[PDB]
């Protein structure tokens, strides 16, 4: 690319497997809203959330792309897995996957900024810390909050549990 | 000072250490919010209410300082001592405490408006009537009913009691 | 905490070591304030500015807490030392110990960065860099600003110095 | 007077003195805003401010006249004495005699007041408390400040003192 | 009275008897509001409830005075009975002694209702039947569903149930 200066391989193939991986955060999280919309489940709330968190993991993927061409990378799409289930048992089951998948995604970031800086690329680094690094946290600290407000209500009330949490916090 | 009339030291001094006592609550209800923020409790609102608190308390004391210097006073600044924990266990336990808290900020005002009116001061006396005494009273009722109604849910389900609590009364 | 992550207990515990920083240039900056309004001083803008520096270091205080439960460390709130001094003698002197007070809590925000980078937290050196870092360096020039206008009059004439200054610059 | 209750008539002579010493202090006032606007004095904002000075405690006699009214005390007026003086010197000289003058205007409403609460009258005490008794501390503060501010230019240049002070302080 | 036609004593009589009633009523409906703003009741919606059905009764006292005057017939006052109780116990018991308390009222207003048919005074009639008469039963049946609401809550939490009844159905 006429354009490519600064641009090391390493960071080149960690922006195209990080873009696979927010397509695929995206599909986990399209799998979560799609079960909280089921008859049986019914938790209109919390299929919102995790539709937007959807769009959003999508958006990252798009810009990381946009990213890519930017700095003259050329991306390379991979295959994207399917969620590991299709039923989510429920909220707080739901809710616990999406921190943990939140914190591997943000261990994806962590690792990729540390090549960037090893490869001394600041605009890199720079693009990487702000949205991706600071959503992370914000995200994960949001998610680390519902949990433990599901959980106060869990030992009280399951059933009942949801349903608040699904009128209240994510309403 | 020039300025200085009908201004006993006894006002004085008892001023300055109204003021450290002002500093203390605020710095007490600082622990409190952040405590409430944390992702393992998770009561947003409990924080809010708590972070009101505190800045009320650093107003009144800033607005002591200044009432010092209008009376041609000497402000003396003493350490302000941390909070007596940093985990404050719950919202029941956390509201308790500001109860006995406001009640003795009360005490001082109470004590100082004492000394205000041996020493022939209608100005001070005046001053701390309105609006410090009056504010106390009214948080300390506001509190007063927060721990009630706080209780009678802890008796149905204490998890559910800070939730509730958390949306509906301090929300 | 369930929220943290590639977080530090020297980044933990210097957070807090800066929290009570900030708070203590907070008070020292209030301090001043306050003795620019004794009617023996009588420097209104001297006093808004020391202020609103006040102000403003409460909330970065404040804001570092917040940052703190974010990342699931641990708030631990110590005693809040009084101020060096309770009479700051004049403008000029309050100018220059408040320039040092700036130095020494940038130094501390810059070496609290180095071990962020050192333990390579990519999100906790962005929070620092913007605004606290920045600000900073803002305040340190303006500040060097300062001393340098109200030198060129002490020279001439410092009562009038402090008074043109307080009129004409802090206005 | 069928409207007289609980109305002392130690607080009833104690109000026509007053009444009699704020019209003094208006004429006081006067006399000073007037020697300012001299051809030879020339310190148009020192003037307005003392004219301002002259309405207010005009206005006070009146507000304690219908005070007096209220409670069914019958008024009668004494004779106003000039001022001491037509030539008020300077600015420094005329900003001092108002503060000595304030001062005692402040310890003749501390005096009613403590007959006013000697005698169980908690009307007249709350009367007197605002905005009188507010006014004297908030008056006697400000005059004490632009006292300060002059002595600190006058010591430079006394000719340039009162002109600064007239244009940046008392405007 | 050279207005008075058609308006037979044991009407005129029976409206002052229905008055004191009304009086009573409110009274009753006073003593509620208070003990629900009791620190350790603290029902807000629960008073503000009774504090408009008092206000409600109290208005209907005077306008059934009104038409006393407007008939020609004399207003004699008696002396409003005290509540038979200081205490209300709970949310449930209020509700339930103002039903009953609603019902006895409504019996009064159907038994002058009747002696005014019965003295052939389609006027009084027409004045009690609306909005006297109306009012009575939308309130008693709006407090049976309350109770309702209230009963099925009790069964599974007490303390919840006057908790989200005061938040939900009385808010």
């Amino acid at each position: 690319s006429q354009v490519r200066q600064n641009f090391h391989q390493d960071c080149e193939a960690g922006l195209n497997r990080t873009v696979n991986l927010k397509f695929y955060s995206s599909y986990v999280y399209l799998s979560m809203a799609s079960y909280f919309n089921r008859d049986d489940v019914a938790l209109s709330n919390f299929a919102k959330f995790f539709r937007e968190r959807s769009e959003e993991e999508k958006e990252h993927a798009e810009k990381l792309i946009e990213y890519q061409n930017q700095r003259g990378g050329r991306v390379f799409l991979q295959s994207v897995e399917k969620p590991e289930r299709d039923d989510w048992a429920n909220g707080l089951e739901a809710l616990q996957t999406a921190l943990k998948l939140q914190k591997s995604v943000n261990q994806a970031l962590l690792d990729l900024h540390a090549v960037a800086a090893d490869k001394s690329d600041p605009h890199m680094t720079d693009f990487l810390e702000s949205p991706y690094l600071s959503e992370s946290v914000e995200t994960i600290k949001k998610l680390g909050d519902h949990i433990t407000s599901l959980k106060k209500l869990w030992s009280s009330h399951p059933g009942m549990a949801e349903y608040l949490f699904n009128k209240h916090t994510l309403g």
